[PDB]
């Protein structure tokens, strides 16, 4: 049945392959800051309107002006957000990935520069944090090369990971053509990595390595119509989704990601829930806290092509 | 007053008939796992639009063209939350019964296979998993004919269930035309089956055995604007459902349904509610933990037209 | 400011009068139980479309036809889940009052016939419940008398008390002009009755006793999107409310009502909420568990114009 | 890059200053009481439809005509929200600030003139409250002077607070440009106060004491669709907020904001948790709760314009 059909739904089928994690950790954990702020819709950087998407303001409308609410909703999270969330990994000697768009790295360089001192990964959000479904190839290549290196001169990184989001038919293209990508995260299709055949130009194909992301387990909710009220509803589901995972971890590991956003999370009646999730895993022995990179280096190593 | 109304709203009234469940079960408790996922709408299958309904991005919206974001979250249901499910049920050597979307299954054969080994039930949900409600009725009943015979070529068994969901007006007369189903459960009007006198062409009616189906005990309240917001909040509701039902088991047993999608429940942070619902039931004596069709039959054996 | 304004934004101010309410209850507790199955948005009335609103599926587009799963999630209200409501106030020989839809009356009479044989309170809903905000007065009155005919054909009792819901600037003055209620409930401003100067024709104005509803401890925020996600939400709320009311009661008792619906409350899931709400009060003392008319009735003696 | 850019995305950067709060706080807590019922969208008032926002029936239609069910709704919060909030401040002895929609304000001058008696402080939240995204500026600093104007003939007081929430691109230069302010709280860019440089005429700037509000820790979230079911929500929400903060106080004490409406909070089962909360930070050694426009008194002596 439909011998041609280009998505894979069967995966790794009933027994996926062991991960053989280093230090036969049990579940891998990931961590994600996104980092936008900056970045984001306003007439500003040249949009026709404001933004709408993950503020306090859920179901905001979109202006042809600026809407300041929705600015110093984003600026808390450049201003005030993202230090606590730093602070927080940087006692407990944690490494995390970001995920920086390109705008708002250049926008902030001192933080920019701050997340490599700290030893996080930096990973390509996109130059923009606009949504991209749209847009057409020619403008998302533009956008994809100013992304990349807006992050390289003002960090002197070159990112290994990609992760739009809100992204096109084209991305995976994209990612594929522009090459030197190590992961790509546009997808939230398993619980392991995986290798995707990525038609590119000329309709043949290229393996890209994809590390699954998530928009369950990501404090984006706290501004989505369904979506945890309390610290302790962000928490109790990441607990249980670790659970889960760990648990299985005796049969064949997988990994968890997290998605953190400065502005959201960064809040204090928030924050709680990160302190609460990380005191949780912290109790637990065979957990690998990785950057991204790291699990995808690991994959290419163990589990290549 | 209006003699000619065609709805049952009064049903069994105050005093309903009694079950007789075998073992004295003071409750049956019968699980749904929608299969779904390789079905919905997308471009691919020549819909005109993408998926918006019961994913990750709740009020997302409808693109001409692949939504990727969407099309990987439902690829989680079929590539590892199935997997998470049936490996649950197996360890607790439970049945339940399938809501198999003919498309679906036969983009999955291998797993749609596994089904019939674990000893599940598999019932037919239509076609596509698409909304039939504005659909002509020749088109709906070419639809039916498409989803039995799919599902038949590729597990070997003949579903003796109905139950399209966003169904259309003429959904029952066409189940009852077609004929050959024990059940319908395109209905959410009672808590013990019972028997419908449907309309077919002409004019006369044919009855129909309805075993009601549940919109409140279902995993898609993750994805709706009112929606639990954790495993303990759908973990509660089926508990609490079950200890109501359980306590009027002394006087008139009822069934409880529940609702279950692969790509909602089967994430390991939705997943507890399952674990621990499980766990709460296997406390309960006199507790029937039943496929769809075996309540169907149990009906039309003890309490016939 | 603005002498001519006709909304009393100050009602009783600092300090209300003292309820006095029988056996010095220190809090007059007040369930209402909508019955509008039968009476809802359906083609099959001559309505253009099918039922939207306080259903379980929340978000419900309306279809200018039948809408299958609308029907019967209503159907569960008049089938299922109206019997379960009076069992349990049967069981713990309370009474409530009915808001009756004259046509939903219509079509369940022997169920209407139960709710006086049970001693409770009958209400006027309306003949319908539909929007009214748009309809002309001239429509409106018509309704009223078809509903409060409706129910007295039906049931052998002339309702005392009227609530629309989703009534029209000119409810308040179609109540006035019918005459003879003792009170009108279309009202969320205040924790005690109060007497309205209601303007009819001749430039004449006349009293109405309001006795104010509750929109908050109500469970159609089942069906809303602020929402109680478990029967424990339900139940926290109205134990919450209650507490804060009884503590009031020693310097100013207050009254506290309770909107039930067959098709919400109704289910076992959510039907908990009830159960724990009732061992919650029975628990104190100086509570009067009133129908509505009693506290009509209470005020007009106690507390006249 | 963008040298011209008008957003301060750094602010204080990762070190901020010490706020040196009375009494070593380490956590100053402000409680806002919104005053808006009887100053909503209502064609009594002129506008064209009834209030939407901020009531018990989320996501409700405007009609060009009386909605009777909005009406009574917010009339709950004149009638009696705002008094069972009152008295729980009363008996505790703490301060709040009101932030007082002027046409309100003239609509209940016993309650408005309460608010003074009690010695909570009056900031003007506007002469309507309506949507201003999208009026000119002319019509909007009208608002403002009938706000102002109204607010003092009532109380006596002249506000030194201003928040308007549903703001326009222009409201931060209207204030500048009325003078007399001590703080501007629309903006939810900090957990400090700080110094914004606005624009006014004439190519020169003047600088505004910020006093960062919230939407967040905020009873409005009763009423929006991602929003706290009960009691226990708001008042955990509050709480880990403070926790949170109190925490931190030991190495660079914040603020904190708590937004209150008397239609929403006022209900017996919302208030709970403003209660709950209270006791909360009763047990709690070095904070401080303050009038905003002690904040703001505070910042201008201890923190100025830099």
């Amino acid at each position: 049945f439909d011998p041609n059909y280009p998505r894979d739904l069967i995966g790794y089928g009933r027994h996926p392959v062991q991960a053989n994690w280093p230090g036969r950790a049990r579940v891998a954990v990931q961590f994600v800051l996104n980092y936008e702020e900056g970045g984001e819709n306003c007439v500003l950087h040249g949009d026709p309107a404001s933004e709408q998407f993950l503020s306090e303001i859920v179901g905001a409308a979109a202006y042809p002006a600026r809407h300041m609410s929705m600015e110093s909703i984003y600026e808390y999270g450049s201003r005030a957000g993202v230090w606590r969330i730093l602070r927080e990994f940087d006692k407990r000697g944690l490494p995390l990935t970001v995920f920086g768009v390109g705008m708002a790295i250049e926008r902030h360089p001192e933080l920019a520069r701050a997340f490599v001192e700290l030893g996080h990964e930096i990973a390509c959000h996109g130059w923009r944090w606009i949504h991209y479904q749209d847009m057409t190839p020619e403008r998302e290549a533009e956008h994809m090369r100013l992304g990349m290196e807006a992050i390289e001169r003002v960090t002197g990184v070159r990112p290994l990971g990609w992760y739009t989001g809100r992204d096109s038919p084209n991305t995976h293209r994209l990612v594929a053509e522009y090459g030197g990508f190590l992961y790509d995260s546009d997808h939230y299709g398993d619980d392991l990595p995986f290798w995707m055949d990525v038609e590119v130009s000329g309709g043949a194909s290229v393996p890209q390595l994809i590390v699954p992301y998530t928009l369950d387990a990501n404090d984006m909710r706290f501004a989505t119509p369904q979506g945890f009220n309390t610290a302790d509803h962000f928490f109790h589901y990441l607990r249980d989704a670790f659970d889960v995972l760990y648990e299985e971890g005796d049969e064949a590991p997988k990994m968890m990601s997290i998605g953190m956003h400065c502005r959201l999370l960064g809040r204090p009646g928030r924050f709680r829930a990160l302190q609460r999730f990380l005191d949780h895993i912290e109790r637990h022995d065979r957990v690998w806290v990785a950057r991204r990179v790291e699990i995808a280096r690991h994959w290419r190593e163990h589990h290549p092509y």
